[PDB]
């Protein structure tokens, strides 16, 4: 592939997000590394504007699937890497059941040797007293399957999945994702056959960090083929 070669080693990652949730403006910066050979990700996020108005777990999916590990046999299905280094646009609408929804637009691409994820996030119809704004979500995360399907008309892919956020009371906060990716350039990309990504994540904190943050560790692997 065209991008395959870019992911042979450990790649530095840079994440920049600008968000507004119900008039609550904020900014997050993240740094880390990605090692596609192992579908491994390590990222540290910082709320630059002070305290995050939403719960960290809600931003996880938002904050680089090109770091997924595709087994040799599945390489031809790797749309993500194939779009590099020009990059791709990642757009989403995330509906929190019985609550507001997030609308995101991101650009994933290389800036020199660093992989960049620049995001704009807009959140509306949230309940000032709900699970989100009310910060009732637990600081954790579960493993999920991300279903991938090609989008011929748009020379990109469509992804759909649900995230299940644990609430402090033992209950669950549902987050339905609708996702579209399209190549930035005019270059060719690989259009995959339906398959999925198996994602596992772990959230932590840095004892030395005084600022509001989140440390994330993920492992991602393609399957279903």
């Amino acid at each position: 592939s065209k991008g395959e070669e870019l992911f042979t080693g450990v790649v530095p990652i840079l994440v920049e997000l600008d968000g507004d949730v119900n008039g609550h403006k904020f900014s997050v910066s993240g740094e880390g590394e990605g090692d596609a050979t192992y579908g491994k990700l390590t990222l540290k996020f910082i709320c630059t504007t002070g305290k995050l108005p939403v719960p960290w777990p809600t931003l996880v999916t938002t904050f680089v699937q090109c770091f997924s590990r595709y087994p040799d046999h599945m390489k031809r299905h790797d749309f993500f890497k194939s779009a590099m280094p020009e990059g791709y646009v990642q757009e989403r609408t995330i509906f929190f059941k019985d609550d507001g929804n997030y609308k995101t637009r991101a650009e994933v691409k290389f800036e020199g040797d660093t992989l960049v994820n620049r995001i704009e996030l807009k959140g509306i119809d949230f309940k000032e007293d709900g699970n989100i704004l009310g910060h009732k979500l637990e600081y954790n995360y579960n493993s999920h399957n991300v279903y991938i399907m090609a989008d011929k008309q748009k020379n990109g892919i469509k992804v759909n999945f649900k995230i299940r956020h644990n609430i402090e009371d033992g209950s669950v906060q549902l987050a339905d994702h609708y996702q579209q990716n399209t190549p930035i350039g005019d270059g060719p990309v690989l259009l995959p056959d339906n398959h999925y990504l198996s994602t596992q994540s772990a959230l932590s904190k840095d004892p030395n960090e005084k600022r509001d943050h989140m440390v994330l560790l993920e492992f991602v692997t393609a399957a279903g083929i």
